[PDB]
């Protein structure tokens, strides 16, 4: 069954709607052929249970050399490092080389080590929000939280966790996007900061995020160069703030639309964040996978080399398994989602994103209890192009 469309097609959206291709795909069946953006066929998985099988099947590999020749330098979302850096990029390998990187990265997201930074995370959020409110005091204009908070906050957090002291969040976001795009196929001020974080960790037993990465990497590789560690934390910084800042704009919009009870205990906050995660996934599809061998799944025989996507955004809003999927219901069955992926490549950073989301909400409820939208929720719009994360066009709010 085939639907001759680009699955990344996305017009301007309201808060409530999801693009129509998701329904078109799902009605066609569990495994649908589509027009890959960079040329040739591709296949979308539209059922949650079969998606979880695909993501756990060793025959669907990340290996980007298996991508069609035409895509190189063309496809928006082809992650292809130079072959010498692939062993150091979590998203480009599978099997033993991948478990090696997983063993190095997991202790960096230790829940106790992360929780020790809670106050610091709340301080960063508090400062950013206070200056935005004061700026509104001065100007008589609303604060724009997408440009002013959503990306700045997680970027400042991850940099501080890695020991990279950042002074200009906007400029650091620009600079790390250049390096990220080079690594996956003026930044010198940022490069010096990362190299310094790496020097400091090689020299001090202070158990920063960069130090645990270095200790484990040195153990797993015998020897690791500064360039290889800089390249790895560059990856964490991008992944650590782009998906998160896109999602935080949606979470902020739901909180300020008044949908959270003012008496909410920690369980209720958790259920609210989970429902935001089901309802507003930043990443609509999993990263490209390729059949390393001919595989027959969901009744469809897939050829060797078949590009395969799991539909995160569609399965998250599938009416066969969610009651009123396009309505925001914190107290629904807090239940299955693919917002963070599944299987061996499940998001290693999820713990940090959950801590940041709770902490942000706590700073808002405590110090900005009257914050609210400055436009109606029905006037909010979001979009995405190609392979980038979904994001709101703007989020004007009165913080006080
Ligand atoms: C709300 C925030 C986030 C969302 C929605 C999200 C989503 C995802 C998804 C969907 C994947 C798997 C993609 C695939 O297998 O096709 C993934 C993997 C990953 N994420 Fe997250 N992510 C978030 C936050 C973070 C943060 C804060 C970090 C680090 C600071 C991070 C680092 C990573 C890394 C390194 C991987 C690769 C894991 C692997 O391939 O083994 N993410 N994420
Ligand atoms: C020098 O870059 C790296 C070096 C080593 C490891 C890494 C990276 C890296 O850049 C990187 C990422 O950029 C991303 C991720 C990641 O794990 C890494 C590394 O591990 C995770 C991510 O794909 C998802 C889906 O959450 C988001 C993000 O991808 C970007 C590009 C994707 N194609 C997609 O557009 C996504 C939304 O943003």
């Amino acid at each position: 069954p085939r639907v001759a469309v680009d699955p990344f097609a996305c017009p301007m959206m309201t808060m409530q709607r999801k693009p129509e291709v998701h329904d078109a795909f799902r009605e066609a069946g569990p495994v649908v052929e589509v027009n890959a953006p960079a040329g040739g066929p591709a296949w979308v998985i539209t059922d949650d249970a079969l998606a979880r099988e695909v993501l756990a099947d060793p025959r669907f590999v990340k290996d980007p050399d298996l991508a069609p020749a035409a895509w190189r330098g063309v496809d928006d979302g082809l992650d292809i490092p130079v072959p010498e850096l692939r062993p150091f990029t979590l998203i480009a390998v599978d099997g033993e080389a991948h478990r090696r990187l997983r063993r190095i990265h997991a202790p960096a997201f230790n829940p106790r080590r992360l929780a020790e930074r809670t106050d610091r995370i709340a301080a960063i959020a508090g400062r950013l929000l206070t200056e935005l409110a004061d700026a509104s005091g001065r100007s008589g204009k609303p604060a724009e939280l997408i440009g002013g908070f959503a990306y700045h906050f997680p970027l400042l957090v991850i940099c501080e966790l890695l020991g990279v002291p950042v002074t200009d969040p906007a400029m650091a976001r620009e600079a790390v996007s250049v390096l990220k795009a080079l690594g996956l196929g003026d930044t010198s001020a940022l490069e010096s900061l990362l190299l310094e974080a790496v020097h400091s960790a090689r020299r001090n037993d202070t158990p920063t995020m960069t130090r645990v990465l270095y200790e484990r990497a040195q153990a797993e590789f015998g020897s690791v160069s500064d360039d290889q560690l800089v390249y790895m934390i560059t990856g964490l910084i991008f992944a650590g703030h782009d998906t998160t800042g896109s999602f935080l704009g949606f979470l902020l919009a739901e909180v300020l639309a008044g949908r959270l009870a003012a008496d909410a205990d920690e369980d209720a906050v958790s259920r609210f964040v989970e429902e935001a995660l089901r309802y507003h996934p930043p990443v609509p599809y999993t990263l490209w996978r390729f059949a390393a061998t001919e595989v027959t799944i969901g009744g469809v025989r897939l050829p060797r080399g078949a590009p395969v996507l799991v539909d995160i955004e569609g399965t998250n809003t599938d009416g066969r398994h969610h009651d009123a999927p396009h309505a925001f219901h914190p107290d629904r069955p807090s239940w299955r989602r693919l917002t963070f992926g599944d299987g061996p490549h499940y998001c290693i950073g999820e713990q940090l994103a959950q801590l940041e989301s709770r902490t942000m909400i706590g700073v808002l409820r405590s110090r900005f209890p009257e914050a609210r939208l400055a436009v109606p929720y029905d006037e909010l719009r979001w979009c995405r192009k190609g392979a980038q994360t979904a994001r709101l066009t703007e989020l004007p709010v009165w913080l006080r």
